[PDB]
């Protein structure tokens, strides 16, 4: 649980609103070390609850001072930064002075230099490019840096034009202060960097997500057009029996509109897209594990494949992008339950490639949808 790492109260009352109630192992191999202020290097290959190892560990030796930076965290994508950010104010709820703020390209940096001159942050996270132009302004004071974290290492350092940035905005900070490094995989000169940046730190390397599979599940798809599938999709509802279903969609504007008709039809269904806060996203799914609804739709998930028990059925309303994530919305990953049924829609020459190229990849086939499906073939009892 949280509760063992021995982390502020305030602290632990944001996590517990947050919704997960149990530590990924790249935190349960990190946090300790990381709180008591210790270098840390990181390949975590993954997200599984990653940034929030430098989030609460920042956050708990944090030691706030009006207008002054304590914390600056870099990465490579605009999006992960964005994210990040808002990690911060979830986790930092009950710790009402805190104040964090998020600098990238794509803004004006006008508005950037407006809040560090009047309500500078204590905690700042940023893509480096745009962190090093408001340093160099003078307008982003780096003098008082006591955690500098990077994540996304391997794409941030990839290049030596970036890899200079880095380095240089390294070099305005203390040179007493934790440094922590994250990185899906370790490239080969990431390790020069590291040795500039950190003097025997703790090295972590998490083992990668426990792959999944398709063994054991019934697998079929139906060929129709687009304007076809509401009317197949709620035939198939009437007549497969389920406890619960998953179906996914390729845009928010599907999502919002195929769960709005479930729910006219009286099929309590409810929506998770790629639109939403993902303390939103998670208290959503949260609620569908509580079995308080029977249809899940959405755009995509939390990756580490299917986890409901109660899920019986998978449909792909819309093809998934690659065999990949195909792979991600069909497994199942839960406490017990190994059969499941994942029905497939293919409206045109373009999915079926994909749906072929499915078939292959894993070595399985995927039969044309038949009138009779054995019940017990895809639900446990």
């Amino acid at each position: 649980g949280f509760r063992d790492f021995l982390l502020k109260p305030e602290l632990l009352r944001a996590i517990v609103d947050c919704g997960f109630e149990h530590p990924s192992e790249v935190q349960h191999e990190c946090i300790p070390q990381a709180i008591l202020g210790m270098d840390v290097l990181c390949q975590a290959k993954s997200g599984m609850g990653k940034t929030a190892v430098f989030v609460l560990a920042t956050l708990q030796q944090l030691e706030p001072v009006t207008g002054q930076v304590s914390v600056l965290v870099m990465c490579h994508t605009r999006e992960l930064a964005f994210q990040i950010s808002k990690e911060y104010e979830r986790f930092s709820k009950y710790m009402p002075n805190v104040k964090v703020a998020v600098f990238f390209g794509g803004l004006s940096i006008k508005k950037d230099e407006e809040v560090l001159k009047k309500n500078c942050p204590h905690i700042v996270v940023g893509t480096p490019g745009r962190i090093l132009a408001l340093a160099r302004n003078k307008s982003l004071n780096l003098k008082h840096i006591k955690h500098f974290i990077l994540d996304e290492c391997d794409k941030m350092l990839e290049q030596l034009d970036m890899r200079r940035d880095v380095q240089e905005i390294f070099r305005m900070t203390p040179h007493e202060k934790q440094v922590m490094m994250f990185s899906a995989t370790l490239s080969k000169e990431i390790r020069p960097v590291c040795r500039k940046f950190m003097q025997d730190p703790m090295e972590i390397f998490v083992d990668d997500e426990t792959k999944l599979t398709l063994h054991g599940l019934q697998q079929y798809y139906v060929k129709l057009k687009d304007n076809e599938k509401n009317r197949k999709l709620f035939d198939l509802l009437d007549v497969l029996e389920f406890n619960q279903v998953v179906i996914f969609v390729k845009s928010v504007q599907r999502c919002i509109a195929l769960a709005q008709l479930l729910v006219e039809q009286n099929f309590p269904a409810i929506a998770i897209h790629r639109g939403m806060p993902q303390e939103e996203r998670l208290s959503r799914y949260q609620q569908f594990k509580d079995f308080q609804r029977r249809i899940l739709v959405a755009t995509n998930l939390f990756g580490r494949g299917m986890d409901i028990e109660r899920v019986n059925i998978a449909f792909n309303y819309d093809m998934p992008e690659d065999s990949d994530t195909y792979l991600h919305r069909v497994a199942r990953a839960g406490r017990f339950g190994t059969k499941g049924l994942a029905i497939t829609f293919v409206s045109d020459e373009n999915d079926a490639k994909i749906l072929n190229d499915v078939q292959d990849r894993f070595e399985v086939n995927i039969s044309e949808l038949p009138d009779e499906i054995d019940i017990s073939s895809y639900i446990e009892q």
